[PDB]
């Protein structure tokens, strides 16, 4: 199975208790690795509630990171807001 979230709820998570963002239609809850992600925080939480696919694949992140980026995947975003 497979959960969708719309863009009028991922929006709701941007928080200091939940950060949430998309890449390439994916939802990520990365409010646990803010602290460890090694570009910084304040870029996740620019980010957070929207869609960041452009600036993620901007900095060109590295085959590691990607893999671990997978880890953090809790759906994906409705068909209708694509
Ligand atoms: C989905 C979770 C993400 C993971 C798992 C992740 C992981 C990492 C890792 C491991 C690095 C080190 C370099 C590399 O391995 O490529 C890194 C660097 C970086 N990340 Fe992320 N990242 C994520 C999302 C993002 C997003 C959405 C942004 C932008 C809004 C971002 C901006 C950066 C920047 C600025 C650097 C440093 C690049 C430099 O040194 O020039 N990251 N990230």
């Amino acid at each position: 199975a497979v959960k969708y979230y719309t863009l009028e709820e991922i929006q709701k998570h941007n928080n200091s208790k939940s950060t949430w963002l998309i890449l390439h239609y994916k939802v990520y809850d990365l409010t646990k690795f803010l602290e460890e992600h090694p570009g910084g925080e304040e870029v996740l939480r620019e980010q957070a509630g929207g869609d960041a696919t452009e600036n993620f694949e901007d900095v060109g992140h590295s085959t590691d990171a990607r893999e671990l980026s997978k880890t953090f995947i809790i759906g994906e975003l409705h068909p209708d807001d694509r």
